[PDB]
């Protein structure tokens, strides 16, 4: 599906895509290979959908956080630069694009949010979130507002949510069992935001465009944005500074740090062309300058050029915020985490849910994959061997234990009553190895995805997995069970995410079958 002898590149509409296209023309000069740069809407949602069918761009640009998802689904080429090239970029940038030990992208630039303030309105920007209300009242008396930023994307609100002890996945590797979305710190940050809105210091409908227009016209004294934004402010002749984000309850705002990264599509027939492009045209002083001059990249991964721009106090401020922040995890569940928190912030801001209701649903949504896997993996393995897993359930272990106990009753019942259809389907598929299992997964993915949503169909999906798992054990294919459990889990949580959260996840399963 992807055309050989050219390069199609996807990059977000806020990045320097005219600059990248100029690096594209220089490549075409040397090679006679045309480079098309596109910035489609939602490209971070479209890439996984199209790339799975062997379609999409040759190169996708996004922050590193989405790339583990892409790599796990087999959508990215392993990149293998030689030592001489690896040494040209900061090790910590390479770390951002490492997944299960393999480099899955080229790092381009380190991004963090800063407080951007209009020096003519606000000579001294506020050190604390707590002083922004009184600053707003002072500025409204003069026909201005204190602060506007994008309330539609949780990336911009996260630094406040995280300040007093909100976190996504705990680090001390990343404990995926430990989600800090509905703890006291997260509640405190989101409550402060909702109070700002309730008190008319901010408007819940403010998005990227409205904040940018209002700051760049000198109507609001402050915004929160990344380096990409600076170009448009330079154009506006607002006298702006870039500074440390305000503290909350005495603690730094903790922005989620992104490394803008360039991944090669696994389905691309143009991998050597993509590698030559990214290594020897883009990731050079001249290539990054071309992009940076269009929309600023931040602290670039390329040591030689980072040194040249390091003296810029806007970069200095970006790295001060990044140091108070945390590098985003690249784990496959990041997409689910962001979707959950996006919904929680929009709903709390709008009044559709209270902060407690919004962050509860977000915690459920963020924990959904790992919780579902634990139940589904334990059911298939204990069905297959006749022996339960001794290891303790961990956090939400009561939910997991009671869901496992319910599924034992209800799942054993479907395997007994539907033995005929299950044996029939198992006998048709000639399951004798991991290849046969992967093929089954593809079919079962289709049949489950295509049908209606209720606990019975969900039990049927998991119970068929149990039925198959018993087969795999008896034919010395036990190593195929975990990958089957991961397949079932993946399609369950991806295709029924909203319904599952609406039911309070596995608590709803336990209550629905309570007798
Ligand atoms: C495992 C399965 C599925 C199935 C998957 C499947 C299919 C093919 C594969 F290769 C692998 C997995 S993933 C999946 N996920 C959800 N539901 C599924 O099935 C149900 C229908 C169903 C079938 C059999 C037993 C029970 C049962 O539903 C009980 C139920 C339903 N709704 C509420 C409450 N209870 C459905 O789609 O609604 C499936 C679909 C049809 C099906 O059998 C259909 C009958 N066939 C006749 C011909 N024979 C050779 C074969 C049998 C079977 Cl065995
Ligand atoms: O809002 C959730 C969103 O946050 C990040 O996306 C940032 C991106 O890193 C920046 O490069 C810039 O474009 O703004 C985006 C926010 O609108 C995550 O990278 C992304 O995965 C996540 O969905
Ligand atoms: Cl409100």
């Amino acid at each position: 599906k992807i055309e050989e002898g050219k390069l199609v590149i996807w990059i977000n509409g806020d990045k320097g895509y005219n600059g990248l296209a100029e690096v594209g023309k220089k490549f075409e000069k040397d090679t006679g290979i045309k480079v098309t740069v596109e910035h489609p809407d939602k490209l971070e949602e479209k890439f996984p959908q199209v790339a799975a069918t062997g379609d999409g761009p040759d190169i996708i640009f996004w922050a590193h956080d989405r790339f583990g998802g892409y790599a796990q689904s087999g959508l990215l080429a392993e990149i293998t630069p030689d030592k001489a090239f690896q040494d040209k970029l900061y090790p910590f940038t390479w770390d951002a694009v490492r997944y299960n030990g393999k480099l899955i992208a080229y790092p381009i630039a380190v991004e963090a949010l800063s407080l951007i303030y209009n020096k003519d309105l606000l000579p001294n920007p506020p050190k604390t979130w707590e002083e922004i209300p009184a600053l707003d009242k002072e500025l409204k008396a003069k026909g201005k507002s204190a602060l506007m930023f994008n309330l539609q994307e949780p990336y911009f609100t996260w630094p406040l949510i995280a300040a007093d002890g909100g976190y996504a996945f705990k680090y001390a590797k990343y404990d995926i069992k430990d989600v800090g979305v509905d703890n006291a710190g997260a509640k405190a940050g989101l409550t402060f935001l909702v109070d700002l809105i309730k008190n008319k210091h901010m408007n819940a409908d403010t998005d990227y465009s409205i904040a940018e227009a209002a700051f760049n016209k000198g109507e609001t004294a402050m915004t929160i944005n990344g380096p990409w934004a600076w170009s448009n402010i330079d154009t506006s002749a607002v006298n702006y500074g870039v500074t440390v984000l305000p503290t909350f309850k005495g603690q730094p705002s903790k922005p989620f740090v992104g490394v803008l990264s360039a991944g090669i599509n696994a389905a691309s027939p143009n991998k050597e062309l993509a590698k030559e492009f990214l290594e020897n045209y883009l990731l050079t002083d001249e290539g990054l300058e071309a992009v940076n001059k269009d929309k600023p990249l931040g602290a670039v991964a390329l040591k030689s050029y980072e040194e040249e721009l390091a003296k810029d106090p806007r970069i200095a401020a970006t790295m001060e915020n990044a140091q108070k922040g945390e590098i985003m995890p690249n784990i496959p569940q990041m997409s689910a985490f962001w979707y959950a928190v996006r919904t929680a912030v929009i709903n709390a801001a709008s009044g559709r849910q209270t902060v407690d209701e919004a962050l509860k649903d977000a915690q459920t949504g963020s924990e959904l994959y790992r919780q579902s896997l634990e139940i589904i993996s334990r059911y298939l393995r204990e069905q297959a061997t006749g022996a339960a897993d001794t290891a303790p359930m961990g956090a939400s272990g009561a939910t997991s234990r009671k869901a496992l106990e319910t599924l034992r009753r209800v799942g054993d019942g479907v395997q007994r009553n539907h033995e005929t259809a299950f044996q029939g389907m198992l006998r048709k598929l000639d399951i004798k190895n991991e290849d046969d299992v992967k093929s089954l997964s593809r079919v079962m993915i289709h049949v489950f995805s295509d049908g209606v949503t209720n606990w019975g169909r969900i039990v049927t999906l998991i119970s068929f997995g149990a039925f198959v798992a018993k087969h795999l054990k008896t034919i010395n294919q036990e190593s195929c069970i975990e990958p089957l459990a991961e397949s079932i889990t993946d399609v369950l949580v991806r295709t029924k995410r909203d319904w599952l959260v609406k039911q309070r996840g596995w608590d709803g399963f336990v209550e629905f079958f309570h007798v």
